[PDB]
């Protein structure tokens, strides 16, 4: 029924081993978790979507890895609710083709669409709308979650399970495998974005920029950012700004179907965009890149400003780097986004980058930030303990509903979430 197999997070990096079940049949996936519950937790289970995730968060060396990208049924789309209800192995591409035609578009997409509805909702994903519409998690009506007692929980954000709920939002999978989920989408009458393109010559000015007020004049926003060029010049950024546009806002040629699927000179007003042109770690890594993504609270915005003053001087140089302002956070316990300064950098693996990004960890901890389990499998129990002050929170709702450790990964055990 399995297939022992090496995984990797998408940087390639940390590889184990486990037995794969890949089946689109439901019931033997309740079979497997009750059996592993049977022989008492032993290394334990975890799901798997599509493997985007760059730590290891979905892989369990010695244990089972249950790959739910079979279960990928869409089973309803309800445009008045805008309500879908679909499997957890569904991707948010097949979503978005599938919804576009009811005028619903997916309320949160992050950087690429080959990510599962469940991996989606386990890493309470953000995408360049965060400020205005949060994470996925925020837009979860409900959920089916088999827990370790082979039973399959409907779960609701404000009933009686919601506490469960929460815990399973951004919660890596460690609660049990989510089965099916309901999501609320967003209503729009057309697939394209209309965008103001702004340009920075400063890290000053790309934080006046953030602060002007005008962030909540577009619905997404995003910037592109300079972290090698020393200062003043260090964090210029091309900034990406916009929202969905109206059916009178096309240009004659794309009104016919209006839902259809798919420095210096950079600034712009009233731009249409798709979806593609609006928004190598695999390709070359782990022998080429180490993905650093972090956070610092608003308020501590000139700890900020000096953690990319210490990248620029580090001598580890990052070309592809997205900034971007978080806007107020969710209720779950474990989800990455605080309302604050959001950057992703991307290391070329160089001699003294570990013991670099052990500095910058300490850092963003200092200063009241954190780490994304999406783009870690390096850090320390200690430090993300430390990063997340709700972890104990959340470590006793999962004791309650895993007192065995059915559910279990590389990235639990790393960072003690066992
Ligand atoms: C190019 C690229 C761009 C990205 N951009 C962004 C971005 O803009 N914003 C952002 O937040 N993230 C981004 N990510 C990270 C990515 O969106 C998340 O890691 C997402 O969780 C990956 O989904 P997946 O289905 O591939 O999950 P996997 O990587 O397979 O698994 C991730 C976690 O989800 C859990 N999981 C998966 N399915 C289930 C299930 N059915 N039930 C319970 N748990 C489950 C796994 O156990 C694991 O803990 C990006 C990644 C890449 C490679
Ligand atoms: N980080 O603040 C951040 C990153 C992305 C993103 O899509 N990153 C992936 C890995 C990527 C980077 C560069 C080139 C290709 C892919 C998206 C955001 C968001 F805030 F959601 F816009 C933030």
């Amino acid at each position: 029924t399995t297939t022992a197999t090496r995984l990797t997070g998408w940087g390639r990096t940390a590889p184990s081993v486990a037995n794969v079940l890949r089946t689109p049949d439901a019931e033997m996936i309740v079979k497997a978790v009750a059996r592993v519950a049977e022989s008492g937790g032993g290394r334990g289970a975890i799901a798997r979507g599509l493997g985007r995730s760059y730590g290891d968060n979905a892989q369990n060396g010695g244990g089972l890895v249950i790959d739910m990208t079979p279960l990928n049924t869409i089973h309803s789309i309800d445009a008045d609710t805008k309500l879908v209800d679909i499997d957890a192995g569904v991707n948010l591409d097949q979503l978005m083709k599938a919804a576009l035609p009811f005028g619903l578009w997916v309320p949160v997409l992050p950087g690429t669409r080959q990510v599962t509805v469940g991996g989606a909702i386990a890493c309470d994903i953000h995408g360049k709308n965060h400020h205005s519409a949060g994470s996925f998690g925020n837009h979860v009506r409900s959920m089916d979650l088999l827990t370790a007692d082979g039973e399959i929980r409907h779960l609701t954000p404000t009933g009686e399970d919601a506490e469960l709920f929460w815990a399973t939002v951004g919660g890596n999978g460690l609660t049990g495998i989510i089965m099916r989920a309901t999501i609320e989408m967003t209503p729009t009458s057309t697939a394209y974005f209309i965008a103001d393109g702004d340009v920075t010559a400063s890290l000053d000015e790309t934080i006046a920029l953030h602060s002007d007020g005008s962030e909540a004049r577009y619905t997404y926003s995003s910037a592109w950012f300079d972290a090698i060029s020393a200062p003043p010049k260090l964090g210029r950024a091309a900034v990406s700004r916009g929202r969905l546009a109206t059916v009178e806002q096309l240009p004659a040629k794309l009104r016919s179907e209006p839902l259809k699927f798919d420095r210096k000179s950079g600034t712009y007003r009233g731009k249409v965009q798709n979806l593609t042109q609006f928004y190598w770690n695999r390709a070359y890594g782990p022998a080429g890149f180490l993905q650093y993504q972090f956070v610092i609270p608003t308020e501590a915005v000139d700890e900020f400003k000096k953690i990319i003053g210490v990248i620029q001087a580090s001598g580890h140089y990052s070309f592809l780097n997205v900034f971007k302002l978080f806007g107020p956070r969710n209720q779950a316990p474990l989800s990455f986004p605080i309302p604050g300064w959001n950057i992703c950098v991307d290391f070329p693996i160089k001699d003294g980058l570990g013991k670099f990004v052990s500095e910058l960890d300490r850092r963003v901890l200092e200063f009241g930030g954190r780490l994304y389990t999406a783009k870690d499998s390096r850090t320390t129990a200690e430090t993300f303990h430390a990063m997340y002050p709700r972890v104990d929170e959340w470590i006793s709702v999962r004791r309650k509903v895993d007192p065995l450790r059915v559910f279990a990964s590389d990235m639990a055990r790393r960072l003690e979430l066992l």
